[PDB]
């Protein structure tokens, strides 16, 4: 029946290249793209008229000749040589496109066409593959050894490391549910090493309370209509509550701050630091609830299950608007851009300052009454909350490496860490440089 998929995964196998091959590749067909000399290709024109072709949801071979107009029309000798070479704004490839939309029949279609996969054409495939557009498709679930998260992604995503494993795995993109309980665990150990601070002991139990409602297993809440069911009890309670959140091939970051204890009103937070938000929104925004019943089982059971259902980026965002009634955010927190990662670390952790921010404003009686002191202060605890996690992954990935002193991994994550962090607090780099000292012992 479904050899479709089997298919696939053969092509996508037999066009894997290492991200190192996969760059000569493009720059050998640059040098080429020079000797003839013909004008530049125009990428943002060519992605625009895929997306146009991608929506006529053409059959096969019609859609086969479309791309090779349209490539041709934006520059590039044939689809082939676009598939290759192109990427939009957000850095990603036609294929990688296409798979994070969850679109399976033109993913197949590029690589019919010679689309080659990458290391991040690889992770962002994974993702897909736990979606409900997976299994129409006649994808089997994933195996469950996917489910631990990789050395490579759990000190890539907490510190920042942009590498490859030696087996091919990246740091960047990584599944809900081994990323949300790794915040669970880094915000519940900060809670407990700091016992004085209140803000963080509703936050952990926040974390908490959602990571088990929620039950992801990969990127798919297991339990979707009763957490719903719970989160928005939790609300209309009114305590704290994060709500994970997704759209196809993206997380974001979400919460639920109360007014007071049984109160009906309250602050939305939305974070998104990449894709979908412009560069001048990157960051968080908070959104004034004044009727927390806005806040329902329906959209909480959307927001979690967004990835797997298939939602986009749109429909989730005008159904966060909706719920705080189409008006505008309050007061916006300017966070640093990501790219080509589905930001499953960085939105839940930029969404915790906006968090403070609320808490904060509780307790002076209002955003109105904030102070600059104020702020400083929230800025204050959400940076001694990161360095904590900054300075136990570091201090985890050097015990790390002193227990495996030999291993690929954990001696290149050392090496890319300091070389990707030249302005590293010096202790955390003299404690790197000694774990790799150590580890050249034999």
């Amino acid at each position: 029946k479904l050899s479709a998929p089997l298919d696939m995964l053969k092509q996508m196998n037999e066009s894997t290249m290492e991200q190192t091959k996969l760059d000569e590749l493009r720059k050998k067909m640059s040098l080429q793209a020079e000797i003839l000399n013909k004008a530049k290709a125009d990428n943002d024109m060519f992605f625009r008229l895929l997306i146009e072709l991608m929506s006529l949801k053409l059959q096969g071979e019609l859609f086969k000749e479309q791309l090779s107009k349209i490539s041709k029309e934006s520059g590039y000798d044939s689809a082939q040589s676009a598939l290759i070479q192109a990427t939009n704004s957000e850095g990603q490839s036609p294929l990688q496109y296409a798979l994070q939309k969850q679109d399976f029949s033109t993913a197949k279609y590029f690589l019919d066409n010679g689309a080659k996969a990458g290391p991040i054409e690889k992770a962002v495939f994974e993702i897909a593959l736990d979606s409900k557009a997976a299994k129409e498709f006649g994808f089997p679930p994933l195996p469950p050894e996917k489910e631990k998260l990789h050395p490579v992604k759990n000190f890539g995503l907490v510190l920042g490391i942009k590498t490859t494993s030696v087996d091919g795995t990246p740091s960047q993109f990584g599944h809900i549910a081994p990323t949300y309980q790794l915040m669970t665990d880094s915000v519940s150990h900060f809670a407990k090493s700091h016992p004085g601070n209140k803000n963080f002991q509703e936050i952990a139990n926040a974390f908490q309370f959602s990571n088990e409602a929620s039950a992801f297993k990969f990127s798919t809440p297991q339990r979707n209509p009763e957490a719903g069911n719970d989160l928005a009890r939790r609300i209309q309670g009114g305590e704290l509550t994060t709500i994970p959140v997704s759209c196809k091939g993206h997380a974001m970051g979400l919460s639920y701050v109360p007014d007071g204890p049984g109160s009906k009103s309250g602050y939305l937070v939305y974070t998104n630091r990449g894709l979908g938000a412009k560069s001048s929104e990157h960051g968080t925004h908070i959104f004034r609830i004044e009727d927390s019943s806005k806040i329902t089982p329906e959209f909480i059971n959307n927001m979690t299950s967004g990835h797997s259902n298939g939602a986009s980026h749109d429909e989730i965002m005008s159904q966060i608007k909706a719920a705080a009634g189409n008006k505008e955010p309050i007061h916006h927190i300017k966070q640093k851009g990501q790219k080509n990662d589905n930001c499953t670390i960085a939105n839940s952790k930029s969404n915790i300052e906006g968090i403070l921010l609320c808490q904060k404003a509780r307790e002076v009686g209002g955003f109105d009454k904030l102070t600059e002191s104020d702020m400083d202060s929230v800025k204050k605890e959400y940076k001694e909350f990161t360095k904590h996690m900054r300075v136990e992954k570091v201090n985890e990935l050097a015990k790390a490496l002193k227990e495996n002193p030999q291993d690929p991994d954990l001696n290149n994550l050392t090496k890319e860490y300091l070389k990707q962090h030249p302005n590293a607090d010096p202790k955390l780099k003299q404690t790197l440089e000694t774990a790799l000292k150590q580890a050249s012992e034999s």
